[PDB]
């Protein structure tokens, strides 16, 4: 209910994703690990690249084992590739033990470290499914869960240099108002969920719902844009659009350019609930999808690989990942950013029916 220790365990920049600060190996090697629900490796830079603060040194560490297997990771624009090992990590501003984990140690790279940027590795909090190379390489919570009395959920605060709590092994009252409410995990790989319904400052988009997911929606800090769709994010920007005719150019809409707050629309999305024929929706501000760069970069965009409610959507709420009950809780977040009429809203319960044909098969 209460977890102190580790509120505000969280740093970033805007647009850069959330770390926490982890150590790894014997005697412990300190490191910034961004914290990434959408994959499920725990990698670490491991040679001196040149806009590296620091990197985990094998030879220092007498906990090292060696896997010798390699990993090779190429994503869009683009990759990293290391070597497999275990040894001993923790989260010092977070539950107060040690486990051993697997760990690839980051070898070569494309694009992956950020020149300028605080952080030297990543930790995936996604399911085995989902792992490279395959789904038995376990991935470092299903570690710590299985070697500890740790509970088998985590949840995040992520406030918008940007601030936020992870809180492993429990939810902090104190982090959220209101009620949490649950939407089913559909299925344990990426952290996968079910829209239901979307509506444009209260205005519903009319799309068949099995749209909204195509081909699946899913909840990632690792993402700063909320992702739609094309044929969603045509239907909301045209939405978007309207709603914003009282005063700018084409490519904004597309993140081609930057444009420098009652003016613009809510956006709701309604989640399948926990019950049948039952959902609730949560609301967020132009706040949350307008981001600072006073000039601001659009941050919805369109997709390929389905709807991802990435930062833009989670600084809204506290975000619980209750894996243990294979279900995502939101609640109105305690330090989202909004002004004197409009706030970040999670309301239930509402009837919606054929909630199950939302989901693309
Ligand atoms: C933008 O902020 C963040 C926050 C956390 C992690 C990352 C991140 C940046 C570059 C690479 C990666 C790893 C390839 C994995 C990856 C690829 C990827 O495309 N996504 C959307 C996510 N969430 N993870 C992750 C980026």
């Amino acid at each position: 209910g209460s977890f102190v220790e580790m509120v505000d365990n969280l740093r970033g920049k805007s647009g850069q994703g959330y770390y926490v600060e982890m150590t790894v190996g014997s005697p412990p090697q300190t490191l910034n690990i961004l914290v990434d629900t959408g994959s499920s490796n725990f990698a670490v830079g491991a040679a001196p690249h040149p806009f590296l603060h620091r990197y985990y040194q094998r030879q220092l560490s007498s906990t090292y084992r060696d896997l010798r297997k390699g990993v090779y990771v190429p994503y869009t624009q683009g990759k990293w590739e290391g070597e497999l090992g275990t040894d001993l990590v923790s989260i010092p501003h977070g539950p107060n033990v040690t486990v051993r984990a697997n760990i690839a140690a980051i070898t070569e790279s494309d694009k992956f470290f950020i020149n300028g940027s605080n952080w030297e590795g990543i930790l995936g909090l996604a399911y085995a499914e989902i792992a490279r190379p395959d789904d038995s390489l376990e991935p470092f919570f299903d570690s710590l869960v299985k070697q500890t009395h740790v509970p088998n959920l985590f949840s995040l605060q992520l406030c918008g240099s940007v601030g936020g709590s992870m809180i492993i092994g429990g939810i902090d009252h104190s982090l959220y108002t209101g009620s949490l409410w649950y939407t089913p995990i559909r299925r344990e790989w990426y952290y996968e969920v079910i829209i239901v319904r979307v509506e444009i400052n209260g205005q519903d988009l009319k799309m068949d719902c099995k749209e909204y997911n195509y081909d699946k929606s899913i909840v990632d800090s690792g993402t700063t844009n909320l992702r739609l769709p094309k044929k969603v994010f045509e239907a909301a920007v045209k939405s978007i659009k309207a709603a914003s005719s009282t005063e700018f150019p084409d490519g904004f809409w597309l993140g081609e350019q930057l444009v420098c707050w009652n003016i613009f629309p809510v956006i709701s999305l309604y989640l399948m609930g926990e019950v049948t024929n039952q959902s609730f929706r949560i609301t967020i501000l132009p706040q949350q999808y307008l981001r600072p760069v006073d000039c601001y970069k659009f941050a919805i965009s369109q997709s390929s690989t389905g709807t991802v409610m990435g930062a833009v959507i989670m600084e809204g709420f506290y975000v619980v990942f209750d894996r243990a009950r294979k279900r995502i809780g939101f609640a109105v977040s305690a330090c989202h950013v909004h002004d004197e009429f409009r706030t970040a809203a999670v309301e239930g319960p509402f009837v919606t029916l054929d909630m199950e044909d939302c989901g693309y098969n």
